[PDB]
């Protein structure tokens, strides 16, 4: 139906080497014919933004786009979320939800196991 054409998959976080802040993985597909922005992700575990990673360097963004027939990818070496502000280290063993909210569609909440370094 109109405003939920966009599926994820691939969600989880390395558990990181930080008691504050941490990386999420996850991958936005979007099966319809228009694109869509990402445009912010909410959780109570902290704050999250969104960065494009260049060469090993990052880059933190408002808006990523989506697009239409395709997919947004957000893994080890490439684009990622960061979660800020967290109380303690994340383990394995626990999870992290959050909600990816668009531009031009529903929100889409995702669970994010937290895994092996």
């Amino acid at each position: 139906s109109p405003g939920a054409e966009l599926s994820v998959d691939a969600a989880y976080i390395p558990q990181p080497v930080s008691d504050s802040m941490a990386a999420g993985f996850l991958t936005i597909t979007n099966e319809g014919d228009s694109a869509d922005e990402l445009t912010s992700v909410t959780s109570e575990a902290g704050e999250v933004t969104v960065h494009e990673t260049i060469d090993g360097t990052m880059k933190e963004v408002d808006r990523i786009e989506v697009p239409a027939h395709g997919q947004l990818v957000f893994k080890s070496g490439g684009n990622h979320l960061m979660f800020e502000k967290l109380k303690q280290q994340p383990k394995q063993g626990q999870s992290v939800a959050v909600e990816l909210h668009f531009a031009h569609s529903d929100p889409v909440a995702v669970k994010l196991p937290v895994k092996a370094a």
